[PDB]
């Protein structure tokens, strides 16, 4: 996953 990606948080940005």
């Amino acid at each position: 996953p990606f948080l940005f």
